């Protein structure tokens, strides 16, 4: 009775005239309120937003990019949905439409005339120009890419272009006066329908719009027949074959809002009702997805079917997709700065200590490796998704999440074998054998068995790692089907959980006592070395780690203060049969076999990644040319920074090149079951981007 409104930002008069009826019917039916704001452009609307004079606006992919840049930092909150109620989709295709009768393919457009939807729009600009780049002889900056297309076509209509500098880009626009080639409806050849009309009138030879335009604007089925599409493989096809002939599959326009004090429920509360009441044939009083007779797409795309909420972890970069997002950024770069970026491998580092090591490695790589960093593994996977980082080594737990996200395993960390190989010259081709997940306890604790571990104090590598969480919690879950994971044990140190939770009561933080329960190396109780440490310092009663962990931190194998004096004979293993065994019989006393930490990446980087890695280990490997004279890839002494200190080499996958194949049927069924108790913001973001 004081959240007075969700201030919509309008970009024209008709828009505002559309947004007011909107408001008139909203309160008429007692729906949530919405007041209108006026401006003259998408850019003006982005700015009104960033500075609280409006709350939301639906933009095209091209302006989502721009709205997401600092100093604006808007976020897409709701996606338009297209198709029909039975096959809704939150994506569309950018096609290149032509008239039947000619015989020019997509590689033969130089000197033709073109119609575009507007400067910087997905289908009318970003997509067609990026596809065409090979043909433009562009020199890269500072010469604007606009200049290169202006020499490309004889004439065009590119609403918003600078008439000034690029008269050619404005030649075919139909506006009258200063309206000629403006970025609004005053310009008849603006947007999907203006671009399509520029083609129809015989003003341009190709139109760069969306797959529906031809169907929306040509009523009668036979009129459409006068049209064809230019496919990327230099073939023409019927207009309805868009699926097999499009220049790109793109994210749907979306409503953006502020990242910080955005008013996200108000917006969604409003949209949700509006769709219901005034959606696709619901009210002859007012139509949310339709325009008065002289207009097109006021406020929203005509013939959209509703909205789809965008999960909170999503930002512009993630919304656009690595392909699209990077393609946009590549419009402002030379072909040389772009090829240099394709050749280079950017590593994602989890914590300062991994960054430091990565920096070290960076300088010795003769320009092949660079560093990016984040404070959680999840944040690094997000960075690889935005194309902003390319790779990292991951626990099988995280390869699940990464694979759900469409990433792929490329090389695996190889460890000593079932005692085959000696100081193995064929370690890159020696198939991986899994590591053993164990439950360790102090020998003194005579009474501690698997059977009575529950309710005790536990130490975990981190939430969602194989040895440290999936295996122990999975086995336990399987006995009571309870999802109340913070009740399995009285207290714990399970990094990456809520620090206000039981699950974090034993974490001790970094050397100063900050960073408690964070899922990176600043928490002294993190990972393998840290969950072991949690045991040896008597914080916990059981540590869920791997068997070589104990070997490595006892018998003067780790001189660090806390470790110095630990003897193997003091720790024992819990077997699933009730028994306890010495650490050396882990092979007959373990919880499960865990898939090897694997390095993951985007599909586009696989083959270049493979080569940099092979090359780099040949030199900084276990038995490598510069280790230890200068740098050792695989050593950080007990720290397990970037890779596990016991990696012999990075070996080949043998065909298992998908998270499913790599991890195994059984592993994947299990996590999948656990995940049902709770998913992360990240898995929610990726389900959304995958439909
Ligand atoms: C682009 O430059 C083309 C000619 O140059 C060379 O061969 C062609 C096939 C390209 O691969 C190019 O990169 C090579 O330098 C010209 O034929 C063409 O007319 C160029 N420029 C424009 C916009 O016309
Ligand atoms: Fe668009
Ligand atoms: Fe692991």
């Amino acid at each position: 009775g004081r959240r007075r409104s969700v201030q919509w930002c309008a970009v024209s008069n008709p828009e505002a005239t559309k947004c007011f009826q909107w408001q008139r019917n909203m309160r008429k039916v007692r729906g949530p309120p919405v007041s209108c704001i006026k401006r003259d452009s998408p850019i003006q609307c982005i700015q009104a937003i960033a500075e609280n004079r409006a709350d939301a606006v639906t933009l095209d992919g091209g302006f989502i990019y721009e709205a997401g840049l600092a100093p604006y930092k808007l976020r897409p909150v709701a996606a338009e949905v297209y198709g029909t109620e039975r096959q809704p989709r939150t994506h569309y295709y950018a096609v290149a439409v032509v008239k039947k009768g000619g015989s020019f393919q997509l590689n033969e457009l130089q000197g033709l005339k073109s119609c575009h939807t507007g400067l910087r729009r997905t289908a009318g600009w970003n997509v067609p120009i990026g596809t065409l780049r090979p043909f433009l002889n562009w020199t890269g900056p500072p010469e604007p890419i606009e200049a290169a297309v202006a020499r490309f076509f004889s004439a065009s209509c590119v609403p918003g272009a600078d008439k000034g500098q690029f008269p050619n880009l404005c030649r075919l626009c139909a506006g009258t006066g200063e309206n000629k080639c403006a970025f609004s409806s005053q310009e008849p050849y603006f947007s999907y329908s203006g671009a399509f009309k520029c083609l129809k009138d015989g003003a341009g030879d190709v139109a760069f719009i969306r797959e529906s335009t031809v169907f929306e604007d040509l009523s009668d089925e036979a009129e459409r027949d006068e049209y064809e599409l230019l496919c990327p493989d230099n073939t023409r096809k019927p207009v309805d074959k868009f699926k097999d002939c499009h220049l790109a599959r793109v994210p749907s326009h979306a409503v953006v809002a502020r990242s910080v004090n955005g008013k996200e429920d108000a917006i969604w509360n409003l949209l949700r009702q509006a769709q219901e009441k005034f959606g696709k044939d619901k009210s002859p009083k007012f139509q949310l997805f339709g325009s008065p007779s002289g207009q097109k797409d006021l406020l929203f795309k005509d013939s959209a079917i509703g909205f789809s909420r965008v999960p909170p972890r999503i930002d512009s970069g993630l919304y656009l997709g690595s392909g699209y997002f990077t393609a946009i950024q590549n419009l402002r770069k030379s072909e040389e700065e772009v090829a240099a970026r394709r050749a280079r491998v950017v590593w994602c580092a989890v914590g300062e200590q991994e960054l430091r090591k990565c920096n070290q490695w960076s300088g010795l790589s003769e320009g092949s490796v660079t560093c990016s960093s984040a404070s959680t593994t999840e944040d690094c996977i997000a960075l690889v998704l935005k194309g902003e980082a390319d790779a990292m080594s991951l626990d099988g737990g995280y390869v699940y999440t990464a694979g759900k996200c469409g990433l792929v395993p490329v090389l695996a960390e190889n460890y000593k074998s079932a005692q085959s190989s000696d100081p193995d010259p064929n370690c890159v081709d020696r198939p991986v054998e899994g590591y053993l997940a164990v439950a360790v306890v102090r020998r003194s604790d005579t009474s501690l068995t698997w059977n009575s571990v529950k309710g005790k104090k536990s130490c975990h590598t981190a939430v969602d790692r194989t040895a440290g969480w999936n295996i122990p919690m999975g086995l336990l879950f399987n006995q009571t089907g309870s999802c109340k994971f913070d009740e399995y044990f009285s207290q714990s140190c399970a990094p990456g959980s809520d620090p206000a939770s039981n699950l974090c009561a034993l974490c001790i933080g970094d050397e100063e006592g900050e960073n408690k329960c964070v899922p990176n190396s600043n928490e002294r109780y993190y990972g393998y070395t840290g969950a072991f440490r949690c045991l040896a310092e008597n914080a916990g009663d059981v540590a869920f780690v791997k068997d070589v962990t104990v070997l490595q931190n006892t018998d003067g194998n780790n001189n660090e203060a806390w470790a110095k004096d630990l003897k193997l004979a003091d720790f024992a293993l819990l077997c699933l049969d009730g028994k306890r065994k010495p650490v050396t019989e882990a092979r007959s006393c373990h919880l499960a076999m865990a898939p090897n930490h694997a390095v993951v990446s985007r599909m586009d980087k696989v083959e270049r990644l493979k080569q940099v890695l092979l090359h780099q280990q040949a030199k900084f490997g276990r038995n490598g040319s510069d280790c230890p004279d200068k740098f050792c890839l695989f050593q950080s002494e007990t720290k397990n920074l970037l890779f596990n200190d016991n990696t012999e080499c990075l070996a080949r996958l043998h065909g298992k090149t998908t998270y499913e194949k790599y991890l195994g049927p059984q592993y994947v069924a299990g996590i999948t079951n656990l995940k049902k108790c709770s998913t992360s913001p990240l898995l929610e973001a990726c389900e959304f981007l995958r439909k």
